């Protein structure tokens, strides 16, 4: 992997911001790897979250929040065009009232913001891939 992880990326996001991630999982689907995403509001681990993101590969997709450090209301979607074995490109755009999910060029879900994105200050990638780059544009 280019990059360790747990990848722990101190950012600073706004509304038109798009975090794009590059790599590949360390698993065959059949071993049901995984892939994760917190935006979080601080570089702690245990700081709130604006939006985490996690993916069981060949399967389905959570997502949920950590307010007041408290799990919200989960949600999910079963949309999760990864392909087994391969590098994936997935970014994250900040827009007005949600995060916009694509996977590979397909949007998978809008997560709404119940709280500003510019509160979040980190963003970590985690779990069960090979993480060949992730960038901040604007």
């Amino acid at each position: 992997s280019s990059l360790p992880v747990p990848y722990k990326l101190p950012v600073s996001l706004s509304v038109g911001s798009c975090v794009i991630i590059k790599g590949t999982p360390i698993h065959s689907f059949i071993n049901d790897p995984q892939l994760q995403v917190d935006f979080y509001t601080d570089m702690d681990e245990d700081s709130d979250i604006a939006f985490h993101f996690r993916v069981h590969f060949g399967n389905h997709v959570v997502m949920n929040r950590r307010e007041f450090g408290i799990w919200m209301l989960e949600e999910t979607t079963d949309y999760v065009p990864f392909e087994d074995g391969k590098q994936f490109e997935l970014c994250i755009y900040v827009h007005y009232n949600e995060y916009e999910i694509k996977v590979n060029g397909i949007r998978i879900y809008g997560f709404v913001h119940r709280i500003p994105p510019s509160f979040v200050k980190m963003v970590q990638v985690s779990r069960d891939i090979s993480l060949t780059s992730v960038c901040v544009c604007n």
